[PDB]
């Protein structure tokens, strides 16, 4: 079995080999790529996602969200609470100031450390969830906004033509902004790209592994485990390392830079945090193996988790039986 310690592996494909989007990913789990539930890949030097970030400024972000954390340094929670608009030239103009920027550091592990130490002080501001692609439309090798689709992924393997659409979302981040223990919907794939600015540090859980951090999670956060079978849908719990690993959850950990993919393996867990201002884009990806993990994701019926349209008809084709209880949730 290839990888069977599960560590994230790095791939450094070449120009020829980063025509073929489908087939390099089928290439990575050969590998062995899958089972850590999170891969880099750096792009071939020739590579390049659009000529310059110089005119990003006008883009708006309509809701900014604050992310207020409650309990304690190493479990807390998070809500995200709505600010006023306001453009990205703003945003980064904000990041930059005193209040938010990032603090002066020796390393990507010290600042790991200050992160941990003291996220739950602060409450930094995240541009999420916009719709829109920095892509250029000429850049013809993974280019987020024109992947298959999820749809005519299970056209292709499954025979039923379904709606709804895939479309990637921008992320524009900054210090201590936080992404939240979770799986994809469906538990899809993403496949995310750091565009700009400074880091990302991510924390994965081997998909293989993933009930072990359920199981811990709902010890932690007990109150939303009786709320919610599948809380974690939520995306609003965070554990650290330090409290993995005096739980024995297996996990790993690696920081993206901007020129970087990241693709997450489905019902790989994942979580993490931006360590400046920073622009990533995302979306998420189906394959054949794929399909097998969304017959038997999880589903939030409590309500909470609310997500897209095109999620529906995942659920009533690849779980009819959940489907009724499902939809209730999202009406
Ligand atoms: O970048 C972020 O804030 C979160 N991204 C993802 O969870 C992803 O790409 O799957
Ligand atoms: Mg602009
Ligand atoms: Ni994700
Ligand atoms: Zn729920």
């Amino acid at each position: 079995a290839q990888n069977p310690n599960c560590n994230i592996m790095i791939f450094h494909p070449t120009k020829e080999e980063f025509n073929d989007f489908d087939k390099y990913i089928a290439y990575m789990e050969s590998q062995g790529a899958h089972r850590a539930g999170l891969a880099k890949i750096i792009p071939p030097k020739e590579w390049k996602a659009r000529e310059t970030y110089d005119n990003i400024s006008e883009i708006l972000i309509a809701t900014p969200l604050q992310q207020v954390a409650s309990g304690r340094a190493g479990v807390f929670t998070q809500y995200h609470k709505k600010k006023k608009a306001m453009t990205v030239g703003e945003y980064r103009h904000l990041a930059n100031s005193k209040k938010y920027q990032t603090p002066p550091h020796q390393n990507f592990e010290d600042l790991e450390r200050k992160y941990w130490k003291n996220r739950i002080y602060n409450s930094p501001i995240y541009g999420a969830d916009i719709s829109g692609s920095l892509f250029d439309e000429n850049t013809k090798q993974w280019n987020l906004g024109h992947l298959g689709t999820i749809q005519d992924l299970l056209e292709k393997e499954c025979g039923v033509v379904i709606e709804g659409v895939n479309t990637p979302y921008l992320y524009f981040g900054m210090w201590k902004t936080t992404f939240a223990w979770h799986t994809e919907d469906m538990d899809l794939y993403s496949i995310n790209y750091l565009h700009l600015g400074e880091p990302k540090t991510w924390y994965v859980v081997p998909p293989e592994h993933g009930q072990r951090l359920e199981r811990l999670a709902r010890e932690l956060f007990p109150g939303s485990s009786r709320g919610c079978g599948a809380f974690l849908r939520h995306k609003v719990a965070l554990i650290s390392p330090t409290v993995l690993k005096e739980n024995g959850i297996p996990f790993n950990r690696i920081t993206q830079e901007a020129g970087e993919f990241m693709v997450t393996f489905p019902y790989g867990y994942h979580a993490g945090f931006n360590h400046g201002f920073n622009c990533a884009e995302a979306i998420n990806f189906a394959t054949p193996r794929w399909i097998d993990y969304g017959k038997m994701a999880s589903q939030c019926s409590c309500g909470e988790a609310r997500v897209t349209f095109s999620m529906d008809a995942f659920v009533r084709i690849l779980q009819p039986e959940r489907y009724d209880l499902w939809k209730r949730g999202q009406d």
